[PDB]
């Protein structure tokens, strides 16, 4: 498979998941109907999303990993998809949840060629190959912010903290898409507890560091040796190469 | 003024200022064009949206106080705009981002009788009048919930919180729609600066207060005596009959 092959399925899963979803009302879609292979309830839109996004997928041959179905397919390349980050603004008709398609030539992240994350309530397209990230056919890169005093997303504020501005918007995929164009300076999972899932960031990492950013744990150690597996969890610290230090330093 | 005029002509000042807005690409969107008479810059989509409103609003017999021109009119009938709060979303294509108005048969919250919202992205149109609280038609209402592990929208999260989840969309007038609607249980700005201002809190205490919502400032004051001008300062403890108590004490 090819980084443009990626982007030719991840668009049509894309079509596919937002319309299930577009026609699906908001009753229908908060009730809860199963429990994922994630060990959490699976929500009446998890259900259509992951069927439209695994028609297709499971259609081509990789080893795609997702929370309601856990590890499918023997595939040579693996595929971190969620169909649908950010149920619960969904369920609200709150519009920030996407489909997030990552797509590696190897288990770990390291071998990552391609990122893709598209928001199924505005249609925005956020991916990045091997030739740049971009937000719907246009180019993005990150922000020239360099000092704290920066407007940050954080997961989540405990204390004073010198930033322009926080916001937590319920989509770390999207979140991780707002820092990637220069809208947010820095994204910032510190949960200590470790609550971020493969499938959860694998992509919006991609496309941020595509973008030139510094995307890594709270140690500042590389994220590439991440496993496509449903175990597989992590912290995040995402801003420009001249801003990470500070909040590294700052939260530290 | 009646109800039924104030719901005509605020949908009409949501049309132009959607039509305004949706023209202007991010790039000029998030140009300082200059000063804002309430202090702070002027973005070319704050001159537009606010443009294109008092161009609606100032042939009516009422007073006006906003946040670019400030106070303007000669009526008895105080109005509350806001013509586009979430500039920052605005201008970074993040779509939570509303004109918001309240009309009053005085300077003061109490008399309020018309409360709209309008997420200026989405179309979403909140409002209140006698007959209750409507999103997109339809009437809506605070939740239910009664314990202090809910979903809470929090200006801000300056410490250890019990809540289930924390969000901030960086638009109270329409996040007081996520509480009115419910879509979130509640809704607290406790900045320990009274930072929020008039035509922030207006459209949303009322529309909120209308759906159930019991809404006060950070003591529990009641807020009828808010007055609509330049200078009152909010802070704002929304949550359903029993949850609120339980936040009153909380953060105290
Ligand atoms: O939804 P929570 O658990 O309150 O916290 C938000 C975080 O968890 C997630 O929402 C999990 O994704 P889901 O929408 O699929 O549940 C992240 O996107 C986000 O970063
Ligand atoms: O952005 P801050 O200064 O951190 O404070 C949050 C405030 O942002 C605001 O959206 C500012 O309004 P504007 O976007 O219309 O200027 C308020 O609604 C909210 O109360
Ligand atoms: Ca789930
Ligand atoms: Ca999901
Ligand atoms: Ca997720
Ligand atoms: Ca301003
Ligand atoms: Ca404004
Ligand atoms: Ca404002």
């Amino acid at each position: 498979m090819d980084e443009r092959d990626a982007l030719r399925i991840s668009r049509e899963i894309a079509g596919e998941v937002r319309k299930a979803i577009a026609s699906m009302p908001l009753r229908e879609r908060v009730k809860d109907v199963g429990m994922g292979k994630d060990g959490t309830p699976t929500k009446a839109a998890d259900r259509v999303a992951e069927d439209a996004a695994l028609e297709i997928l499971r259609k081509e041959r990789v080893t795609v990993v997702t929370e309601e179905s856990g590890v499918l397919g023997e595939g040579d390349v693996f595929v971190a998809l969620d169909p649908l980050d950010g149920t619960f603004n969904a369920t609200r008709g709150i519009p920030v949840y996407s489909v997030s398609l990552c797509f590696s030539y190897s288990d770990k992240l390291k071998d990552a060629f391609f990122g893709y994350v598209y928001n199924l309530a505005t249609g925005d397209e956020y991916y990045a190959d091997s030739s740049g990230a971009y937000r719907n056919g246009e180019r993005i890169e990150v922000s020239d912010a360099e000092e704290l005093y920066c407007n940050a997303i954080i997961y989540y504020p405990d204390r004073k903290f010198p930033f322009k501005r926080m916001r937590i918007f319920g989509s770390a995929a999207t979140e991780l898409c707002f820092f990637a164009d220069g809208s947010f300076d820095c994204f910032l999972d510190i949960r200590p507890g470790k609550m971020l899932r493969i499938y959860d960031a694998a992509a919006g990492v991609f496309i941020a560091e595509k973008a030139g950013g510094k995307v890594t744990e709270l140690d500042g150690e590389s994220l590439g040796n991440k496993k496509f597996d449903m175990q597989e969890r992590l912290n995040i610290v995402a801003a420009n190469e001249k801003l990470h230090p500070k909040l590294l330093e700052l939260i530290k």
